[PDB]
């Protein structure tokens, strides 16, 4: 009988287990033999197969059958990536047909497909047949608007669910948390959770209209909604802040972020973006009576048990990829568009000007958009423009109209209204 | 003056409700306007009594509604008073409503609550009032365009999940099979959703019947060779879940059999009362009397109201808050006599007129798609005899060995079962 | 070569089985103990087959058990297979575990679980096998110190308190009252805990009855009382949860309304089947009967298995981690015969002497104390007639005017149920 | 109609609405009139009673009818704390004795439970016992309300990051907040299965090194790798931090002076343990293959909603609180015992050296300490002594067993055994 192959690649999102379990049930049922390589490309990377073996498993029913309940995956996975190697590449080419894998299935983001198509580009379409499967917590895949990537569903609601917790907290002790989305590559995930939640506001690099941002900048815009709301009686809240944010800052505002200090480098990863927009506010807030407590929401989403949209998501995806390989694709990728799993080749989803697939970010001239916006407390145009406004939330921060109107009002032009 | 913007709930609950509530009040208030909320949907409006209205009005402020976004259930209560029946209640909404000085009137509820609100507004002047209402289901059977849902089923269905979940581990843990029967008669979504999610060994749906009348005895043969196929494979146990419509779908003979061989209940005008019947308990009972010898048992469960005010997931939460901000930018845009829906991401009034089937007079309901790649897919990891199946004669041959009866004896009875469903 | 570790699972599963396997795997192996599970308890230890016990015994590694903590139900699955009624059965199980060389045999059940392993014993040298069994129930119906509980009953009152949240809101959201169900039929446990944390408006275990045997009418009686009582006060809502133990506590005569006036069912022994009881359809009809006119609504729902493989709650993952390290030191120093419980803290091994009860000769049955301060509290938030309220005029008179009927003939009906529950 | 004020203090625990609506709903059925003070003793300490009255609400049946659903608390609460100053103390009862409070509870944990009994030495004070941190004086083997909320939520973020560090592995190093005891960090750790822990109990000498910490963690992280297991999670309880001596503390911060408040007190608030520990781990262990990554858990803790436990222990406690006034207690705090809910006069509790409530810790000589620690992965004296095991897990480290020896064997003597 046929062997599938199945490894999985990048960092999890709930639901991976989904797709190991819709296309190994299902290839059961067509009498293939299905193995599943532990820690991605890590082992298949040195091509010794006595090795391989030793970290391969057969993925059989009863070992399946009921890990789409599970987050994380049963497999494991690595950031293990051939394709930067020829001879990494013929190693795993090695390991692949000592192993007599007809079918390939990876099951992660875009470094992970590149790899499985580099390995096929190099070798016969008679013997192998590769499949891919992408996998992004963010919602940035190109996939038509609104409709979102697997994994994601999960992550925003439990995101919400902690963000709840959040906001009750800060109301019952009056406190402002600065929350952290973890992720660098979109806003989708931070502006999901703000809005389910209720969210005061969130920032996202979307929604900045220059290409590189200031320190200062994001300071003022989250002092303009702490002020405002204690304009109306309320000293607490909760601000929602996209991690992107720090990978488009400029050169000037990372030296801020790091402390006035010379960035680290080899690092995004050692910035701490809620943690030094607190130290800031409290410099300029404290004495108003407002503390603020960074917080990050990350590590915890990624295995979380997959919610009902992802089960049902992710049992289609992995039937796809088994579907696309009895209809003799290869170098496709396994997508879910207008409700309908089908293969899409590898190069139509590239970007030509990065070679990686594209990315969707949040469109923030859309109306989704401006109706979160509409329910988060910040100063518009608008608001800058009506006197009694200005005056009311000037006096909250202890200046006069002139001193608001000279500091703040000039963030129109730095967020689209 | 403020314009004053009224809200009521009608029907059932469902998740999100308050997320309606909330983002249409929100959005009132920035405006200025004064919001009120009209406590069990049309039940005192329908008096004509304004003081017995007042009696049961509430004034919806911004301390009411800042964190409800959170809360399952509907702040307003919600009731299936129903005016359009009677040109005598229709005129007491009227006379209450100006009495109120509603300007702007959103009513958030089923298919019944929104021709309420449309026969309220054509004896009623454009000028003073303007009528909008929001379309409310967790069946997930509104004609949207095809796999987008309503607001409220992405809740009920993952409950439904979490709750199967705890079935199958118990049913695995202790050898048994749960009939769970899913509350709604009006389409299978909600079964097939909870069904595929938790990934249940069988869904039984009205919708992939063939037939336009279902029969008890077929109900039962289809779970009986689900069964038999899982004993065949040394598995004595598993779910299956029930769309309650089945009910809705069966023949007279059939609905004899599922009241016990008894005359089915009726109510004082002679309706038939579905509600009474138990068809997840029938066909345990029956089921029992067949395959009790083999060892198996097997359980009845119903999962329905604790779905309906469960609090609402991130999705239903971004949904209702579209909502109800839709509708505060549809009585801007000078919109009436209109439904708020959201299509290709986009919310967006339509009129009522619009929606309806010219043949019936109501909204078109949109059940299961049986023929579309998802039920398919849905449909290849339950467990089940197909077509190919019965052909098979190994197969054949080991089922019926679990059901110590002969290869021709099972293929007899079980075999016409593949004209019974589509395939 | 090592010492081997066997353990089963029997009855039905509770939150926290995995906990104590793993316990006592883990640190088992950390001895070097070989340690085997025997899938479905007794069943295939009772054919005497070692063929077919080795084809359902599994090695119990450190990879298998690491993280079964987190998950309910049980991983090598349970059966009320019961070898104590026959010595075949018996002898057929003492040469399986020969064969196996299990020098420690873990049970982890019931009454019927822990009674078959030391009947085993009795049979076999205290030098080659030693015989501990961990009581299970999620009733908290052990003889345990007051008010300490049993492992798995935390997560089921839990989790039931969050299916009744959902109810009560839902009951709130769009009036009507929910008749909740909590089965099991052994002690108000389970019961009384579900409402008392949910804020339940009314609660019935079968210890507050003074009397042997209830009667079918005063069940309807109490529950219509408190229905009156907060329709008095402006509310036609509620949730009252009932311990299925009712059942087993009524008359013939109560029986026979209860099932429909039939005689009740049974099965070939001639014993009763309380299990085809539906208490709270039959109160519901009933009451709707009485109580419909009053617009008031009366809906059924069941509470049971959705809760015995729930995964455990922190406390239940705690407590069952310590069971399961104290079986393997029972196992070091030398006891057998032993149960494994919690006391004070401290887990200890029991001779079974000291649990049983010579009336029954199993495990002693500990009920709701409804003398406690525990007891008195719970029912002061419930909403209820107390003697004093019969006493008072101008309640009665709101009471009796709630349920359309004068002071005289409410008290003629009601009053007496003052010496049905205790006070 | 007798009046009962009702105030919460300090950080809240779930649960506290439990506690006012138990003591409100049936104080209205004695005919009662109930009022809430938001935000704690914050106005009453003022002494201008007409601020206090703008921060007082009537208590109602529709108020508090279902609050016990629900995290959080309804009034607020804060850390104001009137013992400090005798003039405040006056200020309190001068407040209270203009509202004509005939009974007075408090709702929290020692600080607050100390602050009521200032004011009440010169009305009836009582006050219910409020802490996730469990560190209250109660009677052995009774949970401070609160507690058993926050530990089951604290076990559920912990599963989440052991599946996520197994499925791709790496090390988490969670940070549980609360300095006071290590209850908390060991119930969550305990639960969860997590590889370590580490509570300041367990110290035996008064002052911890900050070499000392990072070893304790490097050797369990060693030892699980000689097992094959490059990854797993460590629960830590920030009270660490408050036992370290003054060359640890600046260490701790970056080998700068420790940051301190106006009065010259260190401020325990800006140390990241977890991230610290994390940095010098990786230089340690980092090509070993091994990642860690912080992980703190606190604030999503405090006003989850409460378990049905903590709803029945809350319920049971505000029935108490009215029982006590009826029956003329006064002065006392309100505990469970043996399932009987009993007033016990404040300075039962007082520690004599202190004068302040006594505060109870982990009790690391019992059983249940003893249980926990066996199922940790680290080395104990034994294992040191285990000539193969220190062989094995030296190998793993990439060190000679003389080394391994030299840098670890101490730590026998710096952590009970
Ligand atoms: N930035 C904001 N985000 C959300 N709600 C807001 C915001 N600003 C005000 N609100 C709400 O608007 C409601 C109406 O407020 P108000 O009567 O002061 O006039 P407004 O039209 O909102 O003010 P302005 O146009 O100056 O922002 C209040 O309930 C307040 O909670
Ligand atoms: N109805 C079903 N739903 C889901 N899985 C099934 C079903 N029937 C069989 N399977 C699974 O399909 C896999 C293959 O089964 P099996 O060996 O019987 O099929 P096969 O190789 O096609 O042979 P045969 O033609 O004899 O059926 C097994 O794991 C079985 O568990
Ligand atoms: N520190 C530890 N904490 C928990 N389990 C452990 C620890 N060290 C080893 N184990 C587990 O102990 C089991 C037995 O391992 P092994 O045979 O090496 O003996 P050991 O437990 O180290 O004891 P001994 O010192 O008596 O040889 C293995 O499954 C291993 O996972
Ligand atoms: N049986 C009951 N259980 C709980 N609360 C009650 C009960 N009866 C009355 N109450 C409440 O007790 C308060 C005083 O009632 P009354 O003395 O009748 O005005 C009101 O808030 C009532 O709703
Ligand atoms: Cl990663
Ligand atoms: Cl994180
Ligand atoms: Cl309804
Ligand atoms: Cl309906
Ligand atoms: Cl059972
Ligand atoms: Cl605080
Ligand atoms: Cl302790």
């Amino acid at each position: 009988a046929p062997v599938l192959g199945i490894l999985c690649g990048g960092g999890p999102a709930p639901g991976l287990n989904g797709v190991i379990a819709g296309a190994t049930l299902y290839a059961l049922r067509l009498g293939w033999k299905v193995i599943g390589f532990m820690e991605g490309f890590k082992y298949l990377c040195t091509g010794d197969v006595d090795v391989v073996k030793a970290h391969t498993i057969d993925l059989t029913y009863d070992i399946v059958s009921r890990i789409h309940f599970q987050g994380g995956t049963i497999i494991q996975t690595s950031r293990a990536n051939p394709r930067k190697s020829p001879e990494l590449q013929e190693n795993v080419r090695k390991c692949l047909r000592a192993l007599k894998v007809r079918y390939f299935l990876t099951i992660g983001g875009d470094d992970t497909a590149s790899s499985a198509v580099s390995v096929a580009s190099g070798m016969n379409g008679n013997e192998i047949s590769v499949i891919s499967c992408p996998k992004t917590i963010d919602n940035d895949l190109p996939l038509p608007a609104d409709q979102s990537t697997f994994g994601f569903h999960t992550a925003r609601s439990l995101g919400m669910e902690i963000i709840r917790n959040l906001m009750v907290d800060s109301k019952s002790a009056p406190r402002w948390f600065l929350v952290e989305a973890m992720g660098r590559s979109a806003g989708h995930l931070a502006l999901g959770m703000a809005e389910a939640s209720g969210a005061h506001l969130c920032l996202i690099p979307e929604e900045f209209k220059q290409d590189e941002i200031e320190f200062e900048d994001v300071v003022e815009l989250v002092e303009a909604t702490i002020l405002k709301r204690l304009a109306y009686g309320k000293n607490y809240g909760v601000c929602v802040l996209a991690e992107g944010l720090v990978s488009k800052m400029s050169k000037k505002a990372l030296y801020k972020l790091f402390g006035n200090r010379e960035p680290p480098t080899d690092l995004l990863d050692d910035a701490e973006l809620a943690r030094s927009l607190s130290e800031e506010l409290l410099k300029r807030l404290g004495n108003l009576g407002i503390r603020i407590t960074p917080k990050k929401i990350g590590y915890e989403l990624r295995c979380a048990d997959p919610v009902a949209f992802d089960a049902v998501y992710t049992r289609e995806l992995g039937y796809g990829a088994i579907d696309a390989f009895l209809n003799g694709h290869s170098a496709a990728l396994i997508v879910r568009e207008n409700g309908q799993v089908k293969p899409v080749q590898f190069k139509d989803l590239l970007d030509p000007a990065t070679g990686r697939v594209r990315t969707r970010l949040v469109d923030v001239t859309s109306q989704s958009f401006k109706v979160a916006r509409v329910y988060m407390w910040r100063m518009s145009k608008k608001d800058y423009e009506n006197k009694d406004l200005v005056a009311r939330v000037a006096a909250a921060g202890k200046m006069t109209p002139e001193a608001f109107t000279e500091k703040f009002a000039h963030l129109t032009d730095v967020v689209v209204e």
